[PDB]
C-alpha cells in the first residue's frame, strides 16, 4: 500500500520517509524505527507508545497519525508510523538556514503552536518534548506540532524545563517553558542556555536567569522580553499557567498592546 520514497528527515530514533499511499493517492510520511534500536525492548516500546498517544490527538496544528504497523524484515520486525506529510521545514532548519525570524513572524508561529498545546492539554496530554525540531512550517505557512512524548515511570535536553531536569512533577507549565525556549531561539538565533555538556545546560535551566532576548539580538522590544521571560520563569507558579494565557500575551504584543506579563528592565 505504501510505496516508500525519499527520506524527509532523520531523528534520534527513526528515519522518516516520504511515501505514496497507493490506495488513497496521497503523499504520507512514514516514520520507521532505526533497525539497531528496534532490538532494544525499551526503544521498541517507546516507539509504540508514542504512536498510540499521537493518534489520540486530532487537530489542524498537530501532525496527524493515520496508521501503525510492523514490517517483517529479514533482520526482524520493524515498526513504523504512517502520518500526515508536512511539505515544509522545522524551526530548527529555519533558524539554521535563514537565521532568527522577524519578531512578528516568531510571535505568529509560536501563538499557533499554543493552540496545538492548548488542545492537547485540555485532553490531559503534555507534549514534554517541545523543541524547534518538533515544530514545522508548511509551504503554505501552516504551523504543525509533532512527536508528542509519553508519560513515563518515576533527543536533546536543551529545551527541557527545570522540573524535568530535577525529576520533579511535569504539567502543562513545562510545555509553556519549553515553548518559551523555542520562542527565545527563533527571536535570537540561540537557545536560552548553551554549554559544553547537557549537565551544564541542565544546571543553567534550574539556576541561571536567561539573558533578556533584546540584549542578545537587535530589533526586539522590552514587551517581548516580558512575555518570553515569563514563560521562562524558574518556578511554574510564575509562568503562564496555561498555553492560552501565553498566547493571549503574544497576541497583545503582536497588536502593539502592553502584555500582562511583568516588566523587564535593563541598564
Ligand atoms: N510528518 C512529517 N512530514 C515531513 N517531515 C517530517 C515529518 N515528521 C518528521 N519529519 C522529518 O523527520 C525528522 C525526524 O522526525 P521525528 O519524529 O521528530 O524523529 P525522532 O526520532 O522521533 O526525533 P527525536 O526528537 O531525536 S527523538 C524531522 O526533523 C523532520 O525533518
Ligand atoms: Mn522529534
Ligand atoms: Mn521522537
Amino acid at each position: 500500500r505504501y510505496e516508500l520514497g525519499e527520506i524527509l528527515g532523520f531523528g534520534g530514533m527513526s528515519e522518516v520517509h516520504l511515501a505514496r499511499d497507493l490506495r488513497d493517492h496521497r503523499d504520507v510520511a512514514v516514520k520507521v524505527l532505526r533497525a539497531d534500536l528496534a532490538r532494544d525492548p525499551s526503544f521498541y516500546l517507546r516507539f509504540r507508545r508514542e504512536a498510540q498517544n499521537a493518534a489520540a490527538l486530532n487537530h489542524p496544528a498537530i501532525v496527524a497519525v493515520y496508521d501503525t504497523g510492523e514490517a517483517e524484515t529479514p533482520a526482524g520486525p520493524l515498526p513504523y508510523i504512517v502520518m500526515e506529510y508536512v511539505d515544509g521545514v522545522t524551526l530548527r532548519d529555519i533558524v539554521h538556514t535563514e537565521g532568527p525570524m522577524t519578531p512578528k513572524r516568531a510571535i505568529e508561529v509560536i501563538a499557533d503552536a499554543c493552540q496545538a498545546l492548548n488542545f492537547s492539554h485540555q485532553n490531559g496530554i503534555i507534549h514534554r518534548d517541545v523543541k524547534p525540531a518538533n515544530i514545522m512550517i508548511s509551504a503554505t505557512n501552516a504551523v504543525k506540532v509533532m512527536d508528542f512524548g509519553i508519560a513515563r515511570a518515576i533527543g536533546t535536553a536543551q529545551y527541557l524545563s527545570p522540573e524535568q531536569a530535577r525529576g520533579d512533577s511535569v504539567d502543562a507549565r513545562s510545555d509553556v517553558y519549553s515553548l518559551g525556549c523555542v520562542l527565545y531561539e527563533v527571536l535570537t538565533g540561540e537557545p536560552p542556555f548553551t554549554g559544553d555538556s547537557p549537565v551544564s545546560v541542565a544546571y543553567q535551566h534550574v539556576r541561571e536567569d536567561p539573558i533578556p532576548p533584546s540584549a542578545r539580538h537587535e530589533g526586539l522590544s522590552a514587551d517581548l522580553d516580558a512575555v518570553v521571560l515569563k514563560a521562562l520563569a524558574k518556578n511554574p507558579e510564575n509562568r503562564y499557567q496555561t498555553a492560552a494565557e501565553m498566547r493571549a500575551d503574544l497576541v497583545r504584543v503582536h497588536n502593539g498592546e502592553p502584555p500582562e506579563a511583568p516588566k523587564v528592565l535593563t541598564d
